């Protein structure tokens, strides 16, 4: 397949910060095609210079699969743009990401929206999980909000940029939401992915808490190893609160699989208050 | 033209900012019946906030409603109750006051000129159709690109009770001095603003005054002081702002003769400015 818009310098433009991140700044800014009178919002992710560990022709490659997901819970590459600097262009979120926004509503949220999520994130993955696709990185930083009752999976393939894979690659990594396989030996697989999913569950459950708050990242391995996990959130039912430690689990085969999660998840969400306790000129990416 | 919503057809979900007299949001417009979800900005005025009865408010809002220019913000839509709400169209990249400040230098004279011929645009054109923005800021202009800005709060001043003279903050360091002493707002007072508009753009983005408590600027504009010369800007173009300054309201420049005189330098820009170099929509 194509599908992905190989854009020059004066193609795109960058015009707000939106905010800067580990190794690179992402941004508001036009997709502009050349020959045609259409500008288009986007986000625009620059990675910094010499921050991978892959020659252009590589990256290229992988980010053809990453404009090849095609799954409305999974964001797709729109465009990329080779030079000194790699720069991925995508569809512009004006609502954010899903954890400023459980954190901005501590509480107006329902069960039924909380448990909705998880089923769509549970989506995204097994899609990915089918096409042989392992993410890498799922936080719930990295889930964005295109409607309240809909949300997308961001950011996929960018940690396999950044060569996490990379076995003797020595460049940050998101230690907090990683399964003691990958911490240990840099191991990513489907049922890693799972850990860093019941991770964002977590994250979701308390509204945007941060995981092991004070504990340094260099402890997580010992403290995972003698046997602790984050904390069953305050809403959440015994039946929920399982099912995310069932993911957190050493045997990486054990661990529940996204199939078994969306039906899972997807069976609560039909009577929430029983698992989850409550109290209470300028297109678009679309239109092109 | 004036879309009236009911509190179940569009949604805020993130705070842009709360500002004066409310807050506005980022939310969804979702018309009933109708199988969209348009993004809007939605303002949300505190309560008792207007010292006006809704039957009124809705009037105001058909005129806000009726703006038909590409440089000045269109009201959509608006959701009368215990509160009025304000639907209008989604601007991802902001206001034009923070763009400057973003870009202290990576911006040359064609753009800033540029924008001050398309304010002036907007400005005129509610001129003709006999209206008065009564506040007209850096902060009240919002970029659809970055080449072509629309002036945006068209109507809110008014509708926050700035003419009712009997009802007792206010925008004093961008206001004319008429307009400080007298409550008195007219095209000519906006012109006032729109020179410390244009102050405020040549600058970057500077607080006008900044260190000059607000009820002290009445006494240091009749003591004869004024903004500063912008260090990128010629006098040629200081004095359009300085006349902008002027105490005989009509012997200010208007808006027709200014789209003019800075169309004019937007011929050649390096001259008058010196500088270094489901979801629609
Ligand atoms: N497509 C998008 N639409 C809207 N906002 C986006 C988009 N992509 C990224 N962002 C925002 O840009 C900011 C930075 O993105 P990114 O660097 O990917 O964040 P992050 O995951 O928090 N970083 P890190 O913790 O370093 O991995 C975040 O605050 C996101 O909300
Ligand atoms: N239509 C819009 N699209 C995008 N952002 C908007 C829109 N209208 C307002 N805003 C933003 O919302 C915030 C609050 O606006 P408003 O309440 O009008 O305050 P303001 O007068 O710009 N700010 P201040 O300088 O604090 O008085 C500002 O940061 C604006 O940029
Ligand atoms: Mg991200
Ligand atoms: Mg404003």
């Amino acid at each position: 397949q194509a599908l992905l818009r190989i854009l020059k310098e004066t193609e795109f433009k960058k015009i707000k910060v939106l905010g800067s991140g580990a190794f690179g700044t992402v941004y508001k800014g036009l997709w502009i095609p050349e020959g045609e009178k259409v500008k288009i919002p986007v986000a625009i992710k620059e990675l910094r210079e010499a921050t991978s560990p892959k020659a252009n022709k590589e990256i290229l490659d992988e980010a053809y699969v990453m404009a090849s997901v095609d799954n409305p819970h999974v964001c797709r590459l729109l465009g990329i743009c080779l030079t000194s600097t790699v720069q991925l262009i995508t569809q512009l979120m004006p609502f954010g990401c899903l954890l400023d926004y459980v954190r901005e509503h501590k509480d107006n949220i329902g069960s039924q929206y909380l448990l909705n999520w998880c089923v769509q994130i549970a989506k995204g993955m097994n899609y990915l999980e089918d096409r042989r696709l392992v993410h890498r990185d799922l936080a719930a930083r990295n889930v964005l909000v295109k409607t309240p009752q809909h949300v997308k999976i961001t950011d996929f393939g960018l940690a396999k940029l950044l060569g996490a894979e990379e076995k003797e690659y020595h460049a940050k990594v998101p230690i907090k939401w990683m399964a003691l396989e990958s911490i240990l030996h840099r191991i990513y697989t489907h049922q890693s992915d799972v850990w860093s999913y019941g991770v964002t569950v977590w994250e979701l459950m308390t509204f945007g808490s941060k995981p092991y708050d004070g504990i340094p990242a260099s402890e997580i391995s010992s403290i995972l190893e003698k046997g602790e996990r984050l904390p069953q959130p305050p809403i959440c039912t015994i039946d929920v609160y399982m099912i995310m430690r069932k993911c957190w689990m050493i045997d990486a085969d054990s661990r529940p699989k996204f199939r078994e999660l969306i039906i899972e998840f997807s069976k609560m969400a039909r009577d929430p208050q029983r698992y989850l306790v409550i109290q209470g000129d300028v297109v678009d990416a679309d239109e092109y």
